[PDB]
């Protein structure tokens, strides 16, 4: 930047992960696993476009099919409202892929992920009232 062009000797490289400051308030995180296909699915939703998902990251590998489900749910919940991301349920994405039932375990994780991320995002919203007790 600026005329002077002899400084900067490391190339603008990124030094963060998939979250801004883990301060929540706009970043639902969810990491589930499926002991069946020994596959860990880590989803990451980001809200900022006015409560809308400004972006969404994914990360899963192990099964011989889920590696694709991440591409769908990712290209379907990007820039949309949480009202649509927290509704696709698992039976919907499954019908979009059309895969055997005994193999719907991966789809369940995908859905359980969008729900865990939203639930974790609202956990830091302030909707808590008198912690339950028993
Ligand atoms: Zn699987």
């Amino acid at each position: 930047m600026a005329y002077s062009e002899k400084v900067i000797d490391h190339y603008e490289n990124p030094r963060n992960v998939g979250s801004l400051d883990k301060k929540d308030s706009n970043v639902g995180t969810g990491m589930v696993g499926a002991p069946a296909c020994g596959d860990v699915m880590q989803l990451q939703i980001k809200v900022d476009d006015n409560g809308i998902i400004e972006d969404a990251k994914f990360k899963t590998y192990g099964c011989g099919s889920a590696i694709a489900s991440s591409s769908l749910i990712t290209e379907w919940v990007k820039g949309k409202s949480l009202e649509e991301a927290g509704a696709i349920k698992n039976s919907q994405i499954a019908e979009e892929l059309e895969l055997p039932p005994v193999k719907v375990h991966c789809s369940i994780l995908a859905e359980d992920a969008i729900k865990a991320a939203i639930a974790d995002y609202k956990a830091k919203q302030g909707l808590e009232h008198h912690h339950h007790h028993h």
